[PDB]
């Protein structure tokens, strides 16, 4: 009992697929798919990576716990962000707690005055670099700084962003970013030679973590409120009665940060991208309507249960092309899937990339449209993955995404330059060629 | 001849790396007093030797390209300059584009720059300064000043609809991003899958896009032909020796050498000398500046900026002489060179350091003090911050024309104050400046 | 929950390899000496505990390869075993393959090993040393005995007419040349563009055409069906695993190769060992008693005789591997915490048993440096592991045992032997570790 | 007052055409060749390499001086093998004498009794290892064997073969060997790795230097008597005197003698092995029977003249087979001061090659490049073969190689006859010297009865 997935065929002496695989992932495992169906195993540098490619067994991927399934060695190579014994890094319970301990700092109930921060930052932008009747200008990077400024308007407080603005935050999560190698996932030995970016790594942190003390001890003398993240952090407590460390504190909100960073410009950027393209006159027109009924001082509420259109974008953008390409899990018990029997000691992945693409539940799957139906397949969908390690950031994420679009698309219009971008898998977290993101902006004059 | 003492203390593999990473000058400065200035660093079993006697600077900064070579040692830059260019291209090659350049910056070619540069700084401050007073990081904004100022002089106005000031500075730091300067030792680090090392590509490949993109319509705009050349135009008329034209990937790899290496630099000196402009200690040094400066009406002409501006460039120039941006310049040893009593075998990578340099008590006593009347030519050959013969900064005039310009125009509306001791020199970076978390300072204009 | 004591003197970022490299074993009997039996190295960044407490011994074999695993740290020898076979393999996959392995070395699989073992060792010695006396390496001339013998007792008639032991020999040494078990601290030496490399890979396809060849050809005389005597091939070609499938020829290669250079090694080193220290006037008692248990026996030897009548000659096998170990450095990746003595080893960790150094023990093995086919290995129990122990142990220790112990044997009844210099001293450079080659010349003399 | 030559397309990011190079050179160059031309520009992780591919302007990179066309740096992988300050890692005039010393060390004067050495060893392995009617074998390792026997016996006194004899010598090679890693020409701080390949080196040179030096100083014991000497080659770089009047140090000995034996072993072997293969390749019948007609004529002890001046065919033999597939794939050069190529200028501390596979298959010199005829013109384009290099560093063990060769192959033939039992080897371009995929030289020899 127990039948092992196909093994890729043309496999490299030595080095595996990770040439094949590196150059068009997409197309790579979209043909593998084809050949040996759904599931199928990769060799990559001598490690054994089985994919899920059948959207019917998803659940598979996202439902055995941590003794089963396991996530710390993966994601190993995030240690130099993160801190040691932080987040993944520490003991499942451990970890299991502090995640939790951000989840609720990014629930809804938390969201107060949110939106209209969010309008302020992407209208002091606006009003800041996109002055003219119309201008050239990238969307990916006007996003990005959008993005990082509402975020930090958000989730700072104030005496936090007078010593430490969005801006000059930016510089400190770039530094800490620059020591993020994703291959390390597969040469994990590349993490312990002599690298000048895991030095500039450790500078960054440790910056802010100063920094981070440095308020944190200004607040416990002013003490004798708005409470941020920060406050929030400070202020759980773990099922054993002790507090975070000032470390673990500094590692979870870079986590967000940077989590958050990302995607929340990727599925934007995306969205402004597909609207603007000329095919989709339909679903542009349709959002205006959405959005017109508003007026300008959006709330909570407006985005929340009344922008139901937007969300569809949002969330649309993000199955075409997902930000996070490849969901890993280190198989720590073997686990059937299908016909199959992926063993232990085998690193096993859901692509979201992949299964979004399978016609059946996505028929025309380079079409970018909102109207199509997510739930066609169930569990299909897993832009923010699932069961034990679902995104806790999802809520929080779609609400700069929506509040964004809204109020960018009430004050102007957008034209291409050239072709819709295509997607670049040569980033940790996926999003279209820069390069290819150059566009005119019009005004409302 | 005998090789130079080779610092002792290195560690198996590593070498001096460790303990020079916790201080590099430190480190230099230690070595230098108990080795003298002539003495061997091993960094990852790459033999540096350093050059510290000031008065042995000729012997680095003279030796022809067949003895001393930038070429491998700069390799890196590769991701920024594009293949087959500057450094990166045949010597030959390298020569005639450094040339093309140097032709494009030299004074004759500063026409309307002053006036430019004027603009660019009251269009900023009324926009950015406009309280009576406030608080602001003085690095940050000069940096956007720079840019600016640059890009108004450097490029032609169909040029700046296609990509502001801003909006490029935006494609030099995705560029910047991937530069690696420790690759100079650890050269396997280029070829290894790093995320950096694609941003690069793609920055410089945008870059290249609109240049071209901007390049063709000329062209086509071009058949009137009856009516002011930018830095494009310029390079686009570059002819080599064989009586070819640089290639647009050419072109595009000058321009950014060019704002890459003028866009750092330049802020960093403009920023120290206004914060050496606001301590206290330096009251005289202020009060002579605006002496100077008072003199001068509200459009400043090439003249006023170059000639009569003679202290404003020794505040400036000191500004270098202090903190270096450039602090290490580096060579390779093709052939043996004779250096002190000692010899410098091939294969080994000389180095003058601008930074070790500017520290000798001698030629620079009370070293770790700004003080613009100090007398540069005390030790003929000591200051080296434009680095000197073959390869002499190409843009010292054109630099100094900003920075000097720059304070002119800032402290004839401004005043300052600092809010904390004066930052100190951040060396993790691959053009030195003044600490950026420092450098909040208060502004005000006394109208 | 507290971990082992560090052995201080660790360069930034080389480790104590330099110091390790020089002398390994006098750095773990300095270490045990100083930190006591369980201690923790640093090799190029790498952690590495030592269980040298040779009362712990089964706290590192009995494990479960879930809480520590030998695929990882085996590795390096993926080119010779080939992508996803043995050590490769996913671990239900490996540990079905080397059970495979495992049931062709059985000792219900000897029978006519011996008298094949013998001619080949007559053959030699009636080609090699037929002079009234001589000088030769006893090293290289056992190596030569040991891969003849394990060929024509393994491979059957065909196979060995496409290739011999020698040829097979050359095989050996071409793939044998990319290892690099340095390669465990340093992984990206698997990487760099290595000529080494290159060959493995050629070797192993060489040997690769050459049994599918053999395969091939022998499904189509199949056709008769006639009595065929199995060989380690045949045996190899009828697993299945227990999802019904069968083992590919890419496996099929590995195995046999694995087998090959597993038994090559450790047996040739094995009897060398052995005939030097007979040969040592030290060592006159020993001879003699050795002698008085083969004097006994006739010119063709059965399983019984090997197997069961020469237990002074296996104790002299046994106590050669007790003093100079093979296997110097057996080692395992600590994926769960695991509690050794008082300390307990982290995950992440690399974790080792040096029967090298066990075998030093002075409470275990009193006057270790002596070869004493007397002394009670048993003194401590589970001291000496000298073909492993647990989930792991040696499953040609049998198989190597009847050729040390049928080639000693035959050797002893037709020649003696006398030393050229002092006793040979242990060679530690090598990945199987062997008296030194060039210390190795010897005086052979004929019997009658 | 010059023009650079063209540089191929498609280069990746920072690894240049390494990945593509690497895959099929042959290929690779000839491609490159045809779409730009004989003269082209290679890029290897930042390097270019400039390659002589105008059979016509060979005499451009085998002609200038040192100053300008440079080896040392080229070369300097080889300095574990050779050692620090030996051959091109020292100075170009102690460089110069060096090898010339090497050189008078392996005229045709010197080879009286190697012709009958030489067949010794041929047949002791014959009769040792093909004493069957008829057996299957690797020719290549086979003759590899041989190739080093019949070397040390002819270059090495009896003294030093008791100390020291051809299988352990080969151990030793071996050792020192596993260091050679060719890459390291473009990637240089590849050599600064902690390796423990170099460490093996340093162990096995040192330990080789070591058996030298006892040698010598028992040759200056044993010397009193001084009984009829027969020199060998460790004897006569023991004489050499530089210019200066000084003596050689047995570093630079024990690493001439090193490389001496490493240049000679593997080409030999090469160029025995491709031709046996050949022979016995049913499409070159005829040339297996016109070369059997060549050794016929000669008794069982040949003599130096008739293996030298009597064997011209089964020299033609020897020479295009190295024509048709070069041992010596790529002879590079550091462009020191800029050289006129053609029409082309190769500019200063670019580096510079000509590479004897692609030249080999210029059509015009060589038409039908890819297949084996010893009856072509060779000097069909005077300059063109360049499998023995030309000009300043123009191989010094021509004579004593072909004499190897030849002789090996004229024993061999004249008792055994060879079948290949798959296709014809294709060539291994993953090693520093190239030979026949080794997998693939599995032969059935065959006893003449
Ligand atoms: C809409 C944009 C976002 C997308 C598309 C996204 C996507 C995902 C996905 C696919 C996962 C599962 C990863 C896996 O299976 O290993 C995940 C988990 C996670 N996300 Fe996000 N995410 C987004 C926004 C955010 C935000 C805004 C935050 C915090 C501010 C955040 C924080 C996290 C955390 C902490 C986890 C791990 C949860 C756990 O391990 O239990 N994400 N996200
Ligand atoms: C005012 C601040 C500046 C300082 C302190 C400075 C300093 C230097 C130094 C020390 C060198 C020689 C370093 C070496 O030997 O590698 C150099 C060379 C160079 N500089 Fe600057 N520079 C400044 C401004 C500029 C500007 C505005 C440009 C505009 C293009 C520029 C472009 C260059 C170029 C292209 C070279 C290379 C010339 C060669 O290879 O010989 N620099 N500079
Ligand atoms: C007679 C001298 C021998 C000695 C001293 C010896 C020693 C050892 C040792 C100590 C181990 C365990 C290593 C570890 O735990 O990592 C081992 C395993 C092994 N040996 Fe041997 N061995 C000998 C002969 C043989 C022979 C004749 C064969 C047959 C080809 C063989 C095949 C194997 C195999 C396949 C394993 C791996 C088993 C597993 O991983 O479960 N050995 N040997
Ligand atoms: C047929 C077999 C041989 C071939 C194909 C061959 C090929 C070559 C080639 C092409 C060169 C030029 C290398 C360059 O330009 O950098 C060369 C140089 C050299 N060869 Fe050979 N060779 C052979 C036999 C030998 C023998 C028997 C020896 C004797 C030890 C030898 C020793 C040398 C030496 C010492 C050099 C360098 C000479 C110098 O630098 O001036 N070779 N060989
Ligand atoms: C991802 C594409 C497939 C290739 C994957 C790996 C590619 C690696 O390229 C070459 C990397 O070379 C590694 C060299 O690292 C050298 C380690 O140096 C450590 C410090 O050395 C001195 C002190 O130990
Ligand atoms: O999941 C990520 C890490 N991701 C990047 N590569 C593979 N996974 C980011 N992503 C998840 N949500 C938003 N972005 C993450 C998970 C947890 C975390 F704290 C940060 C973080 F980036
Ligand atoms: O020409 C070689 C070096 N060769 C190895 N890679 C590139 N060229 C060998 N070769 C030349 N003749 C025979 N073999 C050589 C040159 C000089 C030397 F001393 C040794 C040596 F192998």
């Amino acid at each position: 009992k127990g039948k092992l997935p196909p093994v890729v065929h043309g496999t490299t002496p030595f080095v595996g697929h990770i040439i094949q695989f590196g150059k068009d992932p997409l197309g790579f495992m979209l043909k593998a798919k084809k050949k040996y169906g759904g599931i199928f195993t990769m060799n990559i540098c001598g490690n054994r990576i089985t994919v899920v490619g059948d959207v019917h067994q998803h659940s598979k991927f996202f439902t055995p716990r941590n003794e089963i399934l396991s996530p710390r060695e993966v994601y190993s190579f995030m240690v130099p962000v993160f801190g040691e014994g932080v987040a993944y890094a520490a003991p499942y319970p451990r970890m299991r707690e502090q995640l939790n301990f951000l989840a609720e700092e990014l629930t809804v109930a938390k969201f107060q005055n949110f939106a209209p921060s969010i309008q302020h930052e992407v209208r002091k932008f606006m009003k800041a670099n996109w002055n003219k009747d119309e201008g050239e200008i990238n969307i990916l990077d006007d996003c990005s700084a959008m993005i990082i400024n509402t975020a930090c308007q958000c989730l700072f407080g104030e005496d936090l962003r007078k010593r430490l603005d969005a801006r000059q935050f930016a510089q400190l999560l770039a530094k800490m970013e620059s020591c993020l190698i994703p291959a390390a996932v597969f040469l994990p030995w590349i993490l312990k030679l002599p690298l000048p970016q895991s030095y500039r790594c450790r500078d960054a942190r440790a910056e802010l973590q100063d920094i981070l003390s440095e308020i944190i001890i200004a607040r416990e003398k002013e003490e004798a409120n708005t409470s941020d993240l920060l406050a929030g952090l400070l202020g759980a407590v773990y099922r054993d009665g002790t507090r975070m460390s000032q470390h673990e504190v500094c590692g979870m909100i870079v986590a967000a940060m940077f989590a958050g960073q990302h995607t929340s410009t990727i599925t934007t950027t995306w969205s402004l991208l597909h609207l603007m393209d000329p095919r989709n006159k339909r679903h542009l027109a349709k959002l205006h309507q959405e959005i017109d009924e508003f007026p300008a001082q959006l709330n909570y509420d407006n985005v929340m249960e009344e922008m139901p259109f937007a969300e569809q974008c949002a969330r649309e953008s993000i199955r075409r092309d997902p930000p996070l390409v490849m969901l890993m899990r280190k198989v720590l018990k073997p686990v059937q899937v299908g016909k199959y029997v992926v063993p232990e000691g085998d690193i096993i992945a859901c692509s979201p990339l992949l299964s979004h693409q399978d016609e059946e539940a996505f028929p025309n799957p380079r079409e970018w449209n909102p109207e199509r139906n997510m739930k066609l397949v169930d569990g299909a969908f897993c832009g923010f993955g699932a069961g034990v390690h679902k995104c806790i950031g999802e809520k929080f994420g779609l609400l700069q995404v929506k509040t964004v679009l809204a109020t960018v698309l009430r004050d102007y219009d957008f034209e291409l330059l050239g072709p819709l971008p295509e997607p670049n898998y040569h980033t940790m977290v996926v999003g279209p060629t820069a390069s290819q993101c150059r566009v005119k902006y019009i005004k409302k004059k």
